[PDB]
């Protein structure tokens, strides 16, 4: 009931949760970054994204596996980020995420237990408690932490997303 | 005589200083930001933000605390900060923190006691003096962090003001 | 036999491989760069680029040893910065890293038992086995790190490139 | 044998401190981290540290002056300068020494009067000749057994302020 992975052992259950997965959905901020907001004197805004990351999205989305963005913020570079990657189900300035998260269901003829989440923050917890595999990255919020099927070894921003491309391919016999 | 917080545990001192503030006082730089200042050979000045920051503000902000920011400089990156998180009282220029706060206390009906402070450096001190809840960030100067009531277990623009955030409304039930 | 550096002991295997490299063939991300991405707003893409690996490459380039950078993506401020070191050997929007590699060896007259590469994740590995010295930067994706002759003390973009300008310089007598 | 507010200083350092007249500092590495950020237009970044700023505008307040002396060239350090009051800056300086002999003359000190933080081995001709010699933390592995003091922070984390700051300890200030 416990199988080895290049960032250490896993239990089955999460395992068994992962080879379910057809639906990851991502934070931005926290998880795609590390969650600084660069803002400069007249309009300038910066976010900084894991290169890493994007070839576990790029993996995920060749091996069967949508990818999605929910985020309470509306920015272009994220509209860039995703436009770069291959993401098309990306969804900004959303307050409540179980709005984004019940149209994703239906649009994709999907279970909940057939999605994955990946948050760092309480926001995330009502959408995150509904889906089959709950991730909260190393360095989320300390109350999401224990709240979580798997935590990341990995912070956010740092290839957080990564490890999780990587153990739902390693699940699904796709790595 | 101590309590559990989910950053560890807090003195019952710090808790009941915590109960009574109707306004948190946040510096700028090394508190709300990362202590760094980003510039380039266009002239930019970038300032780095947290979004953990951010919904523990307005979390204090619906929840009958207000929140001030006392600054030494004047910048827009900062007045589109304070618009973005619904904070109202920015004081920006502010060479004598003391006129801010005397301002801040007549202007609310407030007394000292009532009055939460957030610094960074030696500059902080003067005003950190006078109130009811004094906190230094983890990565304060070396010679503020023994002075503060409390000092917190997350640096500066890595979620210290969610820290404070989150102390205050578990010390007056609304966390 | 092991031989101390600056950074650690090293293997004789190591050292006797460094001895014979006449080419050093870096990654951009993650090995020269921190791994991220800046992305902003209106169109803005940056890296994060460190001034100790500087100070090692033009010590290689002015000591016998060629420099090269194999990329994926096309961007000026690759170019740019390889302008700044000196470095001649540029390959940009390389979708099959081997292409590059063949091209660079016959385009120098070099064998491959005399190049080393330095990469940070597993699209690295195909041209790494072809080479003389196979080096991957300490925080390189996990299942990297094993296969690799060398794994550096120093994070990409903090002085790993530093690291192994400093180990080939050695093994040749020239630090 | 002297409590800092960082740690333990030997009176050695601590005497050395007191008769600095000139704290020489590099840019990249000791008041930013080593990092330049670069852009697809040629947008160039450097990050500093506000807190490195204070302890600068105490020194200069307190009768040491500030100079500059690097590698590169770039107007966001010319606009740094401006901003902390450092009036001596020498960019573009493959060799420190031309410069180094600039600011003893300029400021009719001797070099026993100076002091040098540095992060890389470029640093260490002008190092070996100063008075008070400083390797930031992070600095290169070969530099820091060289120094007369290896500061606490790491470049562009606050090593600035604490050399600042031991300077104005040792001069009573
Ligand atoms: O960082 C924050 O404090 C904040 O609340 C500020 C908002 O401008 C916005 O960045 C918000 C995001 O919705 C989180 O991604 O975070
Ligand atoms: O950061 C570097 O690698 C580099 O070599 C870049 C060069 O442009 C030059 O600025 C150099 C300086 O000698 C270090 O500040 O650093
Ligand atoms: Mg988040
Ligand atoms: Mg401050
Ligand atoms: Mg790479
Ligand atoms: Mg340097």
């Amino acid at each position: 009931a416990s199988l080895a992975t290049c960032y250490g052992p896993v239990s089955a259950d999460v395992m068994a949760k992962a080879e379910n997965i057809r639906l990851l959905i991502l934070d931005v901020d926290g998880v795609l970054s590390d969650g600084l907001i660069y803002m400069g004197n007249n309009g300038e805004e910066l976010k900084a994204f894991n290169v890493r990351d994007g070839y576990g999205i790029r993996c995920a989305l060749t091996s069967d596996i949508e990818v999605a963005i929910i985020t309470g913020r509306k920015a272009k570079l994220v509209e860039d980020r995703c436009a770069t990657l291959g993401i098309t189900h990306l969804y900004q300035g959303q307050s409540n995420k179980l709005i984004a998260f019940s149209d994703l269901l239906e649009k994709l003829a999907i279970a909940p237990e057939n999605v994955a989440y990946v948050g760092d923050d309480l926001i995330d917890w009502p959408v995150m408690e509904k889906v089959g595999l709950s991730v909260a990255v190393a360095d989320a919020h300390p109350l999401l932490i224990p709240r979580a099927d798997y935590v990341t070894r990995i912070a956010g921003g740092r290839g957080a997303v990564r490890e999780v491309c990587d153990l739902l391919l390693l699940a699904q016999g796709k790595l």
